[PDB]
RNA sequence: ACUCUGGUUCCUCUGCAUUUAACCGUGAAAAUCUUUCGCCUUUUACUAAAGAUUUCCGUGCAAAGGAGCAUACAUUGAGUAAAUUUUUGGAGUCCCCUCGAAAGAGCGGGA
């Protein structure tokens, strides 16, 4: 079990760490389209072509 | 006769471990993506199968450098040490006829 969760938790950790003493840069990522979004994203689209 | 090198043990770097039936691992994790099943008023954390990639705990060999211990020159690639029938302890010598200036050559002949 420790063999495959230290990878993942000293990825986990890391990205903890980074925003704890860098900030949160997510400001501007692109979020996704996903089950609810998909009819207002549409109308996005709809209306600017 | 030439150049070629001290044993061991350990550290670290570098390179290679794909023609896999199968196996660097007689052991066995986690993730991502794509798809298909089950949970479910959502997402996360999930179910349990496929396919494709990753990370992680490890493996082998070669080669180079260093560090500790006790100590030995040989030895690798290139290359050393029989008088009794079948080989290396003598069936060897000599003399006529032939062709040819020349010196050999005939299962030639003779002692
Ligand atoms: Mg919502």
């Amino acid at each position: 079990f420790l063999r495959g969760i230290t990878p993942l938790l000293e990825r986990w950790l890391g990205n903890l760490l980074s925003r704890q003493f860098e900030g949160r840069h997510s400001k501007g990522v692109a979020k996704t389209v996903t089950k609810q979004r998909v009819e207002s994203h549409f109308d996005l689209e709809l209306r600017a072509a």
